[PDB]
Parts: C-alpha cells; structure tokens; sequence
C-alpha cells in the first residue's frame, strides 16, 4: 500500500515477519486484482464493449516536491511476451540488429504423486489372461480400440514415479498463449507492442496475424516451407500405427497410445491428433510470429511489424520421433484405413518440403513415416483457442487437468513474460535507443537476464538450462490414458473444471498482470539484502565471503533427495513473500521423497548460470550496482496488501510534515569517517565496526536503515563510496540518477511521470563485489536537512502518487464457471 | 392446443414449468394413436377418405386476418424417408444433380447388465478346474449340436462385457422399414413420395419395388454386378465353420455361434442365416432403392422414379469378417462327409449378378472357405419380407428379451431416418425451392440438425463424423448367451405375442412418419426458448470467443465418455422432459450404468456435437440463417400438443372480443423505442447488462412473455432485426416480413393452399447473435402504434388461424348478449 | 475515463478547484436597524408604552 502519512510508513510490517511461513489456504492469483484498479472494468465480464486496447497502464495524479499536481501521468505495464524482430528506427521499419532471446528448460522425470493399478488392470490380469493358462485359447479381450496383445504388453511392470502432466500441458499452455494474439484488436493492449519498440503505435482495426516461420532476420524462418526444428536442425518423424506390431523393432516403448476420448465426433476430430502430437513431442516445432500493422508516433508510416513471442523461444521437449497407436473402432483382428483407423490427415497448409506434401495428405497406412516439423506446420493456422479449450475439456474428462494446467500456466507466465532492464535517469521516463543491444536486452520476472542466441538459427550450441520442469513419460501415459492406473493428481473431472484462462480472449492482458507480483516478490527478495549486481553475477564461486556463495547456492534448485526434486531454500522465502504480501498462494505441483509429499513452485525451480537484472545509463553504459531492479516501484507498492517497511511510498506533503526518517532512538548511528566533508545516514550499529564484511557475515536485514538509505539517495546528489570515501569497483550512475521506468508513447491529455515517481528507489547498494560495505554519502552542507529529518526536526519534499488503497477480496468466478445459466438449474439433481 | 381466444394464451404453462423432471408411468406415443389426430379432424369440406394413401395431410378450415373462411386448406406432413434419385424437372424425369445424404453412428461397448454365469457354466466349471476329463472326441452338447470342446474355449472366458441387442436389432429394424414400401400402394402416403420431389404424384395400382444397387448416378451402383460396401472399399468374408478348430486360426476370438433357434426361426431355415449375417456384420451391405411409378402434376408423363431410403445410408456396423459356426445333425477338406456340422448354406435365390469370385453356387458349404460377404447379402436381397422378419423376431423373443430392446431401437431409427427439408422464407403460405437445386434436397433430421451430404463418390473414401451414439453386439457375449452359459437382466425370454406390433405390419412407414413429429416439437421448443440464432449454433465450434455458446453445445450433445458407456447429455434431458410434460407420453429408453448408478438414456440424449443446423432458404435460394433453427411449421407444434408453452401458442381468431394482445410492463417487461431512427422494439424483458452485448458466459433469459411479444411483431409485415443501437447484424436477414413457411406439395380436388402465415414457423425469434450481441425485433414508430396498444391491452390484433375443434369463425360485428349461453351444453357434461 | 471510474471506486483522486473559505452561518439578529427602542427617553416613558 502507498502511504497517507509517515505514521504508516513507520507502522509498516517488517521483512522478517512478512517472510515467515503461513498455514492459510489461499486463493490463486487470477490477475484480476491489478485489473480492477487500472481499467474501467471493476464488476464483471465484457465482450467487446470494454476497450482493453486503451486501458493498458497505471493512471493517476501525481504531486511534485515543489507543491504542484500533475493531472494524468502514466506508468507503463512493464511486461510483454513479444520481441520486435522489426524495429521502427527513424519513423520507418528496419530489421533488427539483435539476436533472439531464447530460454531452455531442464525436462526430467521425477517422483510425482504415486500411481496404482485399478480394478480394470487387476481385472485383465486375474481374469481373461490368467484364465488363458488352462484353456489352450489365445482369444482377444480387446478393451476399447486396441488389441489384447497391446493391452497385455502395457498391463505390465509400472514405474514407481507417477506421471506429471506438466510438459505437455505447458506446451498446451504455451501455444494457447501464442494463438490468443489473433482474437481481436480491442482485447489486446497496445502497451505490450510498445514495451521494447517504444516508437510504435499499433492500430485498432486489423488484428494481429499469428504466422509461422516467416521472420525476416537472422534465419528464423527455419524452413519457411521446408520446416525443421528451431533448436537443432532436424525434421523429426511421426508414424500412425494401429498396433504395436508395426513399430519396427527399435522403438516400441516410446510408442504413445492416442486415447479415443480426445478424438470424438465433436470437432474437426483430426486436429486433436495434431494437438496430441504437439503436446507429446517437442517445443518449439516451428518459430511462430505475430505480425501487426503499426504506425509511428505522429502517424504517417503505417507498416507491419513482425514480432516473435517469448513462448515460441522456450526449448522444452526431447521427443522428436512419435509413433502413435490409434484406436481401431470397437473390436477387429489385425490386418489407407487398413485396420479401421478413423483418420490421419496432413493439415491445411500446402507445404512444399523434403517429403513434398501437396496440400492435405489423408494417409494412415502401416508404417510410412512423415516428418513431424512438417506435420505440425500444416496444423499451425488452425489451432484457435476455442479448439484448444474444448480439447482441454476432453482431456479433463479422463484425467485431472484443473490444478496442473494452472501450475503449468503460471510456469508459462514465469518464463514467458519478459521485461527490458532499466535506464538510469534523474527524473522520469527514460528509454534506450533504436537498433541497439540495450533496447532489446531484457529480463525475466525473477530479475534474471534472458539469454539471447549466439549464432544464426537452427542452433547447434544448446545453451544452459534455466528451469527444472517435469515431463510425461510415454510408458505411464499409455496406461493412465487407458484405465490401467490412477493417482490422486489424475482423478478425472468435467469440462466445467477447466480453468478460466483457457479459450478466453483476455489472456495476453491477464498473463502480463500475473507476472507483476512475481517480480514484486523477487524484487523484495533481492532488496532486503543489497548485494548490487556484481556480487550477484560472479558470486557462485568467489573464494571471498562464504556467506555470498551460500546465498546464490541456496537460491537455485541444485539439490535432490531420492530421485526427485528438492526445491530451493530461499525460494520459499520468495513464496512466503508472495503469500504474506498478496494473501494469494501460487500454484504448486507435488513431489514425493517417500511417503512425505512436498510442494515446489516456479519460485523454487530455477537454475544457476546467467547474469542478473542489470541497469543501463542514459548513454547506454552499464551501471552494475544498486540491486537487481526491474519494474519501477509504484508497481512494487500500490498493488500490494502488505509491503515490508524498507519499500514504502514517501508520503505526501500534508501540513508542515511530509517525509521523515529513523534515528538513534531506533538503534541506528551515523557513520562519519576520516574526512569531515561527507557523512552517511543512520545505518546500523555494525556499520562502523565492519568496513568489510567477515567471511560468514553479510548485510543484516534492517528496514529502518534501508529506508534511511533510500531516503538519502532520493536527494539527488549522492556518491556510493566506501567506509573511507574511496571509489568502488562497481559502475556508478553519472550523477544523482536512479533507475527509471520505460517510456511508452502518450495519448491526448496524458502526461509523463515527473520526478522519481516512475523510478525504483528501493535498490540500496549495501554489499560491494569485494565484500566491502557500500555507504551512501552526502556533503556536510547538504546533509543537515536529511539528518534533522531523521531526528524528526525537519521535513523532506518528495514526490508521490495521489492514489488510494483499496485491495479487494478475491472473486472466484473469473469468467469460468457461469453455471447459473437457466438450463442447468433444472438439470441440477443429475449434476 | 389451438387458442380459441387470448384467455387460453395467458393460461398456458411456462417453459420452466414444462421442463421439470417428472416421475409418472407415461406409456409410449405410438403412431397408431397419432394417426387419429390427423384423420378424425374438424371440417365439412373434408372428403374423409378411408385409405392411408389420402390420409397424409393436415386438412382444415382457415380463418383469415380479414375475416374470411378458406374451406379445405392443407399443411404438408413434412417427414419422409426417401431421397429422390430421379427428379421430375421440366415436366419429365431427369436424374438428380445432387449428392446423397449419409449418416453414421458411433458404436460403443455396453458393460451395463453384466453376464451372470448360469447353472451350466458352473456345472462344467468343476470339470476343468478339478480336471474331470471323462470326455471324448465326438460328443456334442445336449440336443443342440456344436461340440463339447466349446467349454475349453468359450466357457473359459471371464468377461464383464455383457452386452445388449441394441445394434443388431437396430439394423434389423432398418431392413424392416426399407422393405415396408413393398406392401401395397394404398398403405403408404403419396406425400411421402412428394416431400422432396414436389413436382410428382405417385400412382395407386402397382406397388413400389424395393431394388438393390440400382441407383443411376453419382456412383451408387456400389458394385452393380460385383457388389462392394458403400461406406468403404471392401467386400468382407464369410466362412461357415462347424467348429473353432476349423477357422483361419487368427479370428477364433471373433467367431459367432449360430444357435439352432435361429435356424428354427424362419421356415426356409436359410433365410435366417442371412438375416443373422445381415444383423451381426455391417450396415449397409448394399445401397437399397425404392422404384415407384409416378406421374406429373396433371398426368401426362408416366415414369418410374428411383428413391433411396434414408435407412440404407446409415453406417452402423464395424465387422466385415464373419465366421459363423453351425450345429451338427448327429453326435458324429472332408467335403465327402459334408454335413459334418451343417444342415446347409445356400447363396440366395436367383439374384446372382457377381464379378470377381462369381457367386451362384446355390449350395456351397465346405469345411472352411471364404465368400464375398456383400454378394451373399446381395443374393438374399429380395427375400427379406416383413412377414419373414416378423417370424424371425418371434423366435428371437423366445430365447432373449426383445420387447424393450426393440422399441428403443425402433425409436432411434425414426430419430435418424425420418428426414425433412429445411424451410423457405416467404410472405404468405406454401413456398418451395426449385426443380434441381442443392437447397431443395438440403434436408434435416427431427433434431433440427442438417444431415451430412456425401462429398466423394460411392464407395466413399473419406468417412465423415458420427451423428448418434449407439451400442454394439459382440460375438464374445452372444456366444455365451446362445449356449446357456450366460443370462443377463435384460435378456429374460418372452413370448411371440410380446413382439412389438410394428414388426411385420404394412402401416410402419406411415407410423414412423408420424412418430417423428413429436420429436421435432420437443427439439423445436428446445431451440426456440433461448433464441440462439443458427449461425451461433453453427459457429459454436468454428469460431467462438464466448464461454456460454460453447457451453450450450458441449452440454446439449453427448460429448462425455468415461469408459465404454454412452453418457447421457445434459440439456437433452430438458428435451426429454419437454416430451413427457407436453405429450404425457414417455419415449423409449435403455438402461445404462455410468458410475454404478442406474440411469436411463433416450435418443434425445445420444447425439454428437458438430454439424450445420436447420437454417432457412429464401425464395431465390439464399441462406437466411438469422432465425432460431426451424424445420416444421407452427400448426404441427400446436395441434399435436396436450400442454404447450406460452411463447409458442396459436394466434386466436381475428374479429373477436379478446382476440390478440400482448404483454406490457404490467407483466414486468420494458420497451426499447429507438425512435431517433424511427425504429421501436417490443415490450421485452429487463436487461441487467444484456443491453448491447451479453456477458462472457451468459445468454438470453427464458422469458415467454417477451418471446410471445417478439413473434407478435415479426408477423406484422416489415420487420428489422438490427441491434441495440439499430445497426445491421452479421447474419442473413430475410427480405421483408417473410417468416419461414412450410413446403408446398401438390393439391387435390376441392382442396386449398394455406392463406397467410398459417403454414409458417413464427416461434423462431432471434435473440442472440453470433457476436455475443443481442438482436432486437423492430418495427417503424408509425407502424408500431397498434402493437404497442395491443400490448397495453387497448386493442386487438388480426391474425390468421386454423378452425379446428374449438375455434369458431368470429363475426365482424361483435353484438354480444348475456353470459352463460349454454344451450345443449348443460344437457351434456357441462 | 479510467481516473474518474477509479475515483468512483475510491482507488484514485481527481484534482478540482475550490474556494478557501470556511463555514459560519450565524443565527438571526432580529433587530436589523428597525426597533432601536433602547433610546433613553422611553425607558422612562415605558409604563405608558
């Protein structure tokens, strides 16, 4: 919450009390909490009436330090899943001189929720089979579409993991988030076409065109019609078998049963084989683009920019050769529909390729492999989000897809909503230049720089992994999609129990708002202890200060117990800084060591390797200091139930008292080194007895003093020196300049932020790369009013927002269970 | 009921009160009692013929809006099972330039009434486990003659896969309704040969001739003299083997025992293998035709049209490999001892007509050789008389329970073989399309759901999506049932006098035509309660962004599956309750266990999602998909109904006191009145955020006050379907006040056409656009002063009506006297 | 309209101009310069009204 006076800066919760464990069961963060503040929609659903195109930013009055009120001053929503591979430089479109930002997961099978053979599986073994041991009979007890010698080779030795529908449901959770950009124009913001390319105005009118393999720079049309995989040059292979006898002799264990519940006479019914073959194989199969008509700032040069979404750059899968076994009607003996296959058509795209598809091959003979990047390229303009929604409802009737899609969905939001770093400026609204690394350099919500590609596409290098995600194995999928095994995370449901995000037009708006509390929780994690940006980068193996290696060691997921993931320590600190600070729990998955079942969130599955949230200067130079700051503060304050005390709104100037500090009555002291000219704030009592941290000590979490340090570097002329006033190794901003948010184009009657209002002031540097303590200093002449404001005998004029705090309770309808519809109050006893 | 005055409109039940669950007995609604509502009818110009050939139409007096009585005016009975493959175009027969409509079912296992092992299976259960092998090589069963070795093969099986006779007795009832056109010319309507080809009269005299593979164009001679399957390139295989130790050693698990009761059913005893090969394998085996001598409208050009029945284009089966096993005569590749296990196996009468592997060996039954299956059914294709099927069903009833299993199977061919042309937008009454057009033979179910027309050529390469879910019959449970190793709860045998009386009668095609009408009234009242305009139904899977319109199609149709069991659809129990609360008759069902709970399922609950619905064509032939789905006019909903809802009520006569009024804000409604564009709307319901766009996840409220009031303005004559603000919608609007009106058939002597909105379909008020947007019914500000005063009960309106059984022609000068007015009425029960 | 709608929802503020006066609104006097009968020459001619 933002502050009305100093008596609620002072009576704000601490960090240690707000990072404690919580035993409450909390509702999921739906993204509607930020929505019902920054838009005209407070109540309920609105089809096309609510113009979300214009409602894309934080708006409010501001109050300057000089006593003036700015009327309509805006802060951008700082997250988008769209990297502009065509940049508007000099009011005209040119190709990007920048590589594409790629991520990579760490897909591996772990001990999920345990699995058990059903009464059908004990029925096949006990009866039938066991009874063929006396009758000399080799009859067929065919289950629904498969041979008895196909079920008999699967009702066998079961792996003791249990499956997690996570990788296939992130691919479904991911192509959904791509294919939901072409829904309308007044349902997708214009700010999220302007987050990186800020010299750009997209248009109401023509919607976005979600294309595939048509990006104009650095390869990236990975076979525009001769398609390969983007990660690794190769085309894969798919084969549609009717028996396991046809799978040649080599694979036969990798063979995936397509269950007959996902293909019924309810849809196109042959697109569902492509969503199944796309969920089970590999992401990405192709490099999707989003092309939209844009215009420059005044509006002359209307062209079409090419974007590439971030979730088409996430390398997940490792299954490139699929052998799919198809249900054979009711019951038939083993044999162009040889054995009564319902279908296997190619698609809708003509696809002149290496096997030369013509326009749409209908073919399910015995072996006869196709390519897989080709077979998925043909079904790349057909995957609209309504079809994905009803496919999810057909999945939900046989397995439990409610909680696993929401965990996979905020996994998508965790590694897909990606934000440009910062720019250091004095006032408000600085950005970068065009055709430069600094405009396109970009970070996660975890304050962690996204790796861009090193060489031209399709890639042979395979960069380091970023996140540990699970996967469906084919061998357990073949028996849980067939009634032969069951678990507690796999209990089936109805299509009403599909989450609200699926098949809705408002996903590109909601998913960029779900990523803001992730960066608030990581932002408050990285700012309680200020280790700049250099003592985070080369911190994993520094032989100085064993404390710092323990910090970076524990933050990441590098431990195990039995064959399963032990989640990270200190990512539960971020999770508790999410549940306490937002009163809403993030979605976990299950992992079991043995018996004991414990929970791991995207807060606990990151991996080491990679630099952190850097800040740039006005001329593009690196200012690796402060702390890993991303989005501007007011996001890390206003949209918050309980923000810890060191991060706080400087309260408005009401009477004679505006902004004060914390003095030696709270256990603090002034540093006051060698020279008489520069003095430091009221830091801790340990600050004068250190000067360099001991090899197992770090910055003590004091929010009286971190407040009191950002209270001094808001003055506008500070230097970040030393215990003795000497320089540091770290790059310092050129003046009294702070990291400030990204500037987007304005509208009519709508202003830019004024002075340290769209800034990030909380990033107080306290721990240099060398292990020495960083002190913020002022001249003796220019520190009298800050020292007396700490002593409550003066006041400091600071700028603020003129908003008020509401923070409503959760709705739990979210446009996803509108079961009030009159035709099921009467079909209600039958459920 | 037909409204004699407006006090019978107001005193009509709501849609919610007519769609609750009911728990009564409710006998089935046979066409033997729907024939009298259309025959015993009020009229003095009615000639009252006694034969079925003339008792097809709905005849009656009509009273216009201006107060004029039309004497004998007819509404077409709009449900046939005959696609005309030879159209009367330009006064002479040309063949049709249109493809053939195909349907397809989706078979599934039953699992519901599982097999209980009898006293015999538990008897020789200890002769295998205790290894009591006091048996020999040559010992048969008791008097039926298979082998004693079938215990070590068939009694060994353990299966919980106990099935029903749902699919063999469906396709055994489809054959029945094909060869029930070959009975007499005076026992089938002439309207049935005129529903799609309206430029035609057939001729009493010679009956219709049920041929096979005789259709001239678009392929359809599916092996005209070398028969193949119509729904795939194939021919099948039959091998009549006495034992399991004689088969192709790779299909033992699919062998079908033919018990001797089937061989004792028919007097020929070899027409009953062919009725058992046709019922167990595959439908269709061939593409049946019905050729009948017809003549033109005045009688000049006598010819013979070729029809194809709708029940010979239903893909049911999924078994092409038949290996039937025949009992032995005595206790005792060896073709010298040829009755080793065989009475006989004869291939048809004379109809040989074969190609590859020529088939006219009238006797051939070796130990194991394969035949072309289609040819063996092509040869027994003039021999399946309905009296032969009648006695074949008599011995089926004596070994398994066939009473309730047939009325369910007879009711779900009427659900998908009685197929009806869509509509035509017109002003007055009686419009039709053209002579040869794709929109004339465009044709719909009783479920307001367009029949899939074949795109390829026969035999079909690409097989389309399925329409209705059915069960199957497998050999693995039939073999144990036929041998006394298995008894289920739905298989308790009965008598031959308990066979359904439809089986074997000459009046089936007239009855099935009448049983389809109260199905389409239930679906018609389902699709008209919420006005969810035909593009919203069609594009609910193509392109939808609304969470409500996708919920409406997901629920209505049987989408859900647990494991091998037809799950009944939500909101199709609403249709089933609009049949029980509305006709006071329950439709026939089967038993089905979903989660251990015993529930019943009807053909209202077995449909599958997808498909175009019943839209309307214009007079020029353009698509007019802006209404709710209509398929039959108003009078069929209103004259056949015991208790009918408010929004679909008959308009009472014109020139009377208390004639035709509406529902204003005294009943809670509100008027819209966009008078800046001279364009006002009825007293409609209150909005609550439904004004311009509906919420994402909500649709139109069930209101009968306002849907009555909206069709009260559609009948005025210049109606606009625009918007909250008055702008056009994306959907195709008719040219004027041109409501969809019924199909026109040729008239007879002393017999009139409908006059003005009397054969129309009024109830289809559009309320929900494809855009998620509300549709408003508008009149001009000048031409709506009289309907608004009718809603304010300050005026009456003048609408045309049928003068049927309580509805009297009102004089112009209402010169009323006292009350009471009971002359001979108190002398009767009043 | 985002800041007016959120000012209605009490989550923002609108900058409007005003007068810096204060409210007093005194009670009536009931002399109004029209019955100054306190004048010394009719306290003594007061019994005779």
């Amino acid at each position: 919450p933002i502050s009305a006076d100093f008596s609620e800066v002072e009576n704000a919760p601490s960090f240690l009390s707000l990072a404690e464990n919580t035993d409450e069961v909390l509702k999921p963060y739906t993204g509607l909490e930020i929505q019902t503040i920054i838009t005209n929609i407070v109540g309920d659903a609105n089809p096309n009436q609510s113009r979300i195109f214009d409602q894309d930013r934080l708006r409010g009055n501001q109050y300057s330090a000089g006593g003036l009120v700015t009327q309509n001053a805006v802060s951008a929503i700082p997250f988008t899943n769209l990297i502009p591979r065509t940049i508007r430089v000099g009011n005209i479109l040119v190709n990007s001189a920048n590589r594409l930002q790629i991520t990579e997961t760490n897909v591996s099978e772990y001990y999920s929720n345990p699995i058990i053979a059903t009464k059908l599986s004990e029925m096949i073994s006990d009866q039938v089979k066991n009874n063929q041991f006396s009758t000399w009979r080799r009859d067929n007890t065919s289950l629904q579409g498969f041979n008895a010698f196909d079920i008999a080779t699967i009702n066998t030795a079961i792996l003791p993991n249990g499956l997690s529908l996570e990788s296939m449901l992130l691919k479904l959770s991911l192509l959904h988030s791509i294919k939901a950009m072409n829904v309308d124009a007044a349902s997708i913001n214009r700010s999220q076409y302007q987050v990186i390319d800020h010299n750009t105005v997209p248009t109401i009118g023509a919607p976005a065109v979600v294309g595939v393999n048509n990006s104009p720079v650095f390869g990236e049309d990975c076979g525009g019609n001769n398609p390969v995989y983007p990660f690794g040059g190769g085309t894969g292979a798919i084969a549609f078998h009717v028996t396991l006898q046809t799978v040649p002799d080599e694979r036969k264990s990798y063979a995936i049963f397509v269950p007959p519940a996902i293909l019924q006479a309810t849809s196109d019914a042959n697109e569902a084989l492509a969503l199944f073959a796309l969920s089970m194989s590999e992401w990405p199969h192709a490099l999707y683009t989003v092309t939209k008509q844009t215009t420059d700032l005044a509006g002359a040069n209307a062209g079409q920019q090419v974007f590439i979404p971030t979730q088409s750059t996430i390398h997940i899968g490792g299954r490139r050769v699929l052998d799919l076994i198809i249900p054979r009607r009711e019951i038939a003996p083993n044999p162009v529909r040889p054995q009564a296959g319902p279908d296997a058509t190619a698609g809708a795209i003509p696809l002149a390729a290496g096997q030369l598809f013509n326009m749409n091959f209908i073919g399910a003979p015995a072996f006869e492999e196709w390519p897989l990047t080709s077979y998925l390229y043909s079904w790349a303009g057909r995957f609209d989000i309504t079809t994905i929604r009803q496919y999810m409802g057909r999945l939900a009737t046989m397995v439990g897809v409610k909680d696993a899609y929401w965990a996979a969905h905020e996994l998508n939001v965790a590694l897909s909503q990606v934000a440009p770093k910062m720019t250091t400026a004095a006032g408000g609204w600085a950005a970068q230049a065009a055709n430069s690394a600094q405009q396109s350099d970009v970070c996660y919500s975890s304050l962690l720089t996204v790796t861009r590609s090193a060489a031209n596409f399709p890639l042979a290098n395979q960069p380091a992994a970023d996140m540990r995600v699970y996967d469906t194995d084919p061998a357990t999928w073949n028996k849980v999609a067939l009634g032969l095994a069951t678990a507690a995370n796999l209990v089936p449901e109805q299509s009403m129990d599909v989450p609200f995000v699926v098949g809705d037009a408002r996903t590109s708006f909601w998913e960029r708002l779900q990523a803001i509390p992730m960066c608030i929780a990581w932002t408050m994690y990285y700012h309680s202890r200020g280790i700049t940006t250099l003592a985070w980068d080369n911190a994993y193996t520094d032989n100085t200060n064993k404390w710092l290696q323990k910090m970076v060691r524990n933050t990441f997921s590098t431990t195990q117990s039995v064959g399963t993931i032990i989640p990270a320590r200190y990512g539960k600190i971020v999770c508790n800084l999410y549940k306490n600070m937002f009163h809403r729990a993030p979605a976990y998955v299950a992992t079991s060591v043995g018996g004991k079942e414990l929970h791991i969130t995207h807060f606990e599955r990151w991996l080491p390797g990679g630099t952190y949230a850097n800040v740039y200067s006005g001329a593009g130079a690196v200012v690796n200091c402060f702390s890993p700051v991303l989005i501007p503060d007011i996001w890390c304050q206003y949209f918050t139930a309980k923000l810890p005390l060191f991060a706080g709104a400087f309260p408005p100037a009401q009477g004679q008292n505006s902004t004060k500090g914390f003095n030696s009555k709270q256990g603090l002291m002034i540093h006051r080194n060698q020279n008489n000219n520069l003095v430091a704030p009221y830091l801790e009592k340990f600050a004068d007895n250190s000067s360099y941290f001991p090899v197992g000590q770090g910055p003590e979490i004091n929010d009286m003093a971190t407040w009191n340090g950002r209270l001094w570097m808001t003055t506008g002329n500070v230097q970040y020196l030393d215990y003795s006033g000497a320089a540091i190794v770290e790059a310092v901003p050129p003046a009294g300049e702070l990291p400030v948010g990204k500037q987007i184009p304005l509208l009519a009657g709508e202003n830019a932020p004024i002075e340290l209002t769209n800034a990030a002031t909380t990033c107080v540097p306290r721990y240099s790369n060398d292990g020495r303590r960083i002190f913020t200093y002022l001249t003796t002449a220019q520190s009298v009013i800050p020292v007396q404001a700490c002593n409550r005998a003066a006041n400091l004029a600071r700028s603020c927002w003129l908003l008020s705090n509401v923070y409503a309770e959760p709705a739990l309808q979210a446009l996803g269970d509108e079961v009030e519809d009159a035709f099921d109050t009467l079909t209600n006893s039958s459920f």
